[PDB]
């Protein structure tokens, strides 16, 4: 809750986007796990649209970099103002702005159509119109006369809920409150920490429900969400930073019915 307060998005981003968990260069690793996921899930045609939503976007693009090709209109979310404060900075192209080249070329590279990493981060910075203050503690968790086009034809979200819920219950409301923005038939996108208690973030120490893959498949299906494909990567010993106690990854694709 008030833990939030200390979080430091340079520290998180350094935590978990640069090296060793942010080198993309080993296929074995959870960066480019992810962004195959993404990948692969968007390249079979099936998640498709107008808008999309991210929900908890963190300081962080990457989770959208095989997503932007396929949605016109985009909105980045986040309940802190550093955080969208962070993001203003790579989409405006300003100073100290965090680097993603590294990602934008990986995620060029997994897509295989040949496009250059700097039309890639082009088609980002074009398609995401607005970065919004968000709580999925909330019923209506955008608020009221959201300036996001509702509902969504697709939603993303990257270790959000898990990490900003007590337990199993909050996770399951908070999965509830932001289901509401996406529009029946839509898709979801869940990428999250498995079997996590705890993440670093600077001065800020978070607390996490550990959640199973189960749990979570079982979350999507009471959310009322049909589960079209669930994985799960194995965090490697060498990536166990103590920046955390994460043990895996989950990557859930869902379909609201
Ligand atoms: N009550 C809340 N509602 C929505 N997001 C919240 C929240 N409380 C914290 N958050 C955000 O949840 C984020 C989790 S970190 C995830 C960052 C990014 N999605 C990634 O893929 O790395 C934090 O940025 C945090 O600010
Ligand atoms: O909070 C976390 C954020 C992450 N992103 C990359 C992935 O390694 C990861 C693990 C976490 O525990």
């Amino acid at each position: 809750a008030s833990a939030y307060q200390r979080f430091e998005p340079r520290a998180y981003l350094r935590n978990n986007y640069a090296p060793p968990r942010g080198d993309l260069c080993n296929p074995n690793g959870v960066g480019p796990w992810k962004l195959r996921c993404l990948a692969q899930t968007f390249a079979t045609g099936e998640v498709s649209g107008r808008t999309l939503i991210d929900i908890g976007s963190g300081p962080t693009v990457y989770q959208l970099l095989s997503a932007c090709s396929h949605f016109e209109d985009i909105t980045m979310t986040d309940f802190l103002e550093v955080n969208r404060q962070e993001l203003g900075r790579w989409l405006q192209e300003e100073p100290g702005a965090f680097n993603w080249s590294m990602y934008s070329q990986h995620a060029c590279l997994i897509e295989g159509k040949g496009e250059c990493w700097q039309d890639k981060e082009r088609q980002l910075r074009a398609r995401v119109k607005r970065v919004l203050p968000i709580d999925v503690h909330q019923p209506q968790p955008l608020g009221a006369g959201s300036p996001a086009p509702l509902p969504a034809d697709a939603l993303v979200s990257a270790f959000c809920l898990e990490a900003v819920s007590p337990d199993l219950a909050s996770f399951q409301r908070a999965l509830d409150h932001i289901t509401t923005l996406l529009r029946p038939g839509g898709h979801l996108l869940l990428i999250g920490a498995l079997e996590e208690s705890w993440y670093l973030a600077g001065e800020a120490r978070l607390t996490v429900v550990p959640v199973s893959e189960e749990e979570v498949r079982e979350a999507l299906v009471r959310s009322g969400y049909k589960v079209r494909d669930l994985r799960t990567y194995i965090m490697p010993a060498h990536l166990q930073t103590g920046v955390d106690d994460v043990k895996g990854v989950f990557f859930a694709w869902a379909q609201k019915v």
